[PDB]
């Protein structure tokens, strides 16, 4: 019964999920002046040309666009990663106001939202096994700022009315996640966790430096979603983000000078 309210939000999660106070929790603040350029990192390869989206689901915490991951149709390779990581889903975290909503921060700056493209390491055979491994997932994080509209987001925005409440899903075929990427793949990377319960410490984070711009109308449509199920008191799905957690004994590496 975890959530994002005062009574069940991030400050409470550690009681059911003690790993919340673990050594590699996410998100973190990215201090750009202490992250170090790593010339050892190989180029990042985002290969999404054969992606097969299936469905979109309101799970009561966010909405997930879900992909067919039964073959290497959309994969992430390179950068800090060894081997091949398959796209399974993406989701966002966002705010009630344009000045908050992201999970990662950059020199303490909060963006309006943050996209998480979730990929699992194919050496572990499926997602459920991958999340039990320290290198099981690679999550590509992309910041959203409010400005110009993002055409590649509009198909997502326009289906949200059909999944307003928790447990609702809809068909969502033929969506191209390449339309959600910025021009540059410059990134920061560090080892961390899921930012929601169960908070598993299985993620190589790859957070892009360049935000995408989305329009005020696009983000407003995210804010009309509901945390509740149909036939329950309405609580708007906003501020579904966890604040920054202690970096502890981790280093953030940059792919760029
Ligand atoms: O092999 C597949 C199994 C499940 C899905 S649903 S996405 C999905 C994946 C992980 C989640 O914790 C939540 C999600 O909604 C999928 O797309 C493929
Ligand atoms: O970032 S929160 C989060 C939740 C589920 C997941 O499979 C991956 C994630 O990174
Ligand atoms: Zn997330």
């Amino acid at each position: 019964h975890w959530g994002y309210g005062k009574h069940n939000g991030p400050e409470h999660w550690h009681k059911d999920f003690p790993i919340a106070k673990g050594e590699r929790q996410s998100p973190v603040d990215i201090d750009t002046h202490t992250a170090k350029y790593d010339p050892s990192l190989k180029p990042l390869s985002v290969s999404y040309d054969q992606a097969t989206s299936l469905r979109i689901l309101n799970n009561g915490a966010a909405f997930n666009v879900e992909f067919d991951d039964s073959q290497d149709k959309a994969v992430l390779k390179g950068g800090p990663l060894d081997g091949t990581y398959r796209l399974i889903q993406f989701h966002f975290h966002w705010g009630s106001l344009d000045g908050q909503g992201s999970e990662h921060t950059v020199d303490k700056k909060k963006y309006a939202a943050e996209l998480h493209l979730v990929h699992w390491n194919t050496k572990y055979g499926d997602f459920g096994k991958a999340v039990q491994q320290p290198d099981g997932l690679a999550v590509l994080g992309i910041f959203l700022k409010v400005g110009s509209a993002k055409p590649g987001l509009q198909k997502v925005v326009d289906v949200l009315d059909s999944i307003k409440t928790k447990g609702k899903s809809a068909d969502f075929t033929n969506f191209d996640p390449r339309g959600l990427l910025p021009e540059s793949l410059d990134y920061w990377t560090y080892p961390g966790s899921l930012t929601t319960p169960p908070l598993l410490e299985c993620v190589t984070w790859i957070v892009l430096k360049e935000p995408i711009s989305v329009s005020s109308e696009q983000v407003l449509k995210f804010r009309k979603l509901n945390f509740n199920g149909e036939g329950e008191p309405e609580e708007l799905m906003v501020d579904n983000w966890r604040p920054a957690q202690p970096l502890k004994n981790r280093q953030i590496k940059a792919s760029f000078k």
